[PDB]
């Protein structure tokens, strides 16, 4: 493990599922699970490639695309992985690892603090 100074870095631990954006599909979200945690270093990858250590992410606590599990259940925009890895499993491989994921962040769901955030979220202006 590692224990360091006290912030948000001892509150996220290797495992904890949290979700994530696409670069090219703002829109659309997928669910991911922290592979490892190198003072603040999340490797996040695709719930399904857990087996494929090619097709992952690394990114930082510190990051935007980083939210928190359930949100997406209250529009539901668009809850479908990228097109890179789409064709690469059965649509049933991705709706499984889905599936099951949801249940595990409920079990081991992180503290909002972790992503302890504000700013400007005011209503919208015309221009």
């Amino acid at each position: 493990g590692s224990s360091g100074s006290s912030g948000p870095i001892d509150l996220i631990t290797v495992g904890s599922l949290i979700e994530l954006q696409d670069s090219q599909n703002p829109f659309q979200y997928w669910i991911v699970s922290v592979i490892e945690n190198v003072g603040g270093r999340l490797r996040l990858r695709y719930v399904g490639l857990e087996d494929t250590e090619s097709y992952d992410q690394w990114l930082f606590y510190l990051d935007y695309r980083l939210r928190p599990v359930g949100w997406c259940q209250e529009n539901k925009y668009r809850m479908d992985p990228p097109s890179e890895i789409y064709p690469l499993k059965m649509a049933s491989e991705w709706k499984c690892t889905l599936e099951k994921s949801l249940i595990d962040a409920a079990k081991f769901p992180l503290p909002m603090e972790v992503f302890k955030d504000h700013a400007d979220l005011s209503g919208p202006s015309s221009g």
